[PDB]
């Protein structure tokens, strides 16, 4: 059975219990913590690409109001985000299972750009999701996994200094 797990879940849970925030810039900003996934149960010899996208967790705008995050009252349907291809893709099952698959080079932006950078809406809450795509073979296959532990609000600057402090303490 194909098993997908989150590396460093206990750290992600520290961020999550404060409401995690990720900075977005015009040119795009890398994530901290980095999404790292433990994968087992692949065919060592089969061919796979690792894809990353961000699901709008709800249809609302969020605002930091008197030291706490609160959703607006005006739901807007959230278009799905663009997909980031892990740069080691495409690659053998063995490659993907020998060390945690680390998305250290994805950059989160607030502006439509050449591409590579993933555009998110500022003050929307996001749930990271991967797709493991079996490629090359006749029969294609996808397996998808969400990481609730890694939810965050996209922000142009940090609102909760408790987050600012955790980011510095562990980077
Ligand atoms: C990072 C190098 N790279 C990989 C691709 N495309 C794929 O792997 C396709 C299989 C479905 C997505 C394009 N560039």
């Amino acid at each position: 059975e194909l098993r997908v797990g989150l590396e460093e879940s206990e750290l992600w849970l520290r961020f999550k219990e404060l409401t995690n925030e990720m900075i977005v810039t015009k040119n795009g900003r890398r994530m901290f913590p980095v999404l790292k996934v433990n994968v087992s149960g692949l065919d060592p010899n089969a061919m796979y690409s690792f894809l990353l996208d961000f699901v709008a967790a709800d249809n609302h705008r969020w605002k930091y109001v008197n030291g706490e995050w609160v959703p607006g009252g005006k739901p807007e349907p959230q278009a799905p985000s663009c997909v980031y291809i892990h740069p080691d893709s495409p690659n053998f099952g063995a490659h993907w299972m020998k060390a945690p698959v680390s998305f250290s080079k994805v950059k989160l932006t607030n502006k439509l750009n050449g591409g590579g950078q993933i555009m998110l809406n500022s003050l929307h809450k996001y749930e990271p999701r991967i797709h493991i795509v079996r490629v090359g073979g006749p029969q294609r296959m996808i397996t998808s996994h969400c990481f609730p532990e890694t939810q965050f609000i996209a922000v142009t600057a940090y609102q909760n200094e408790e987050i600012t402090a955790l980011k510095i303490k562990y980077n």
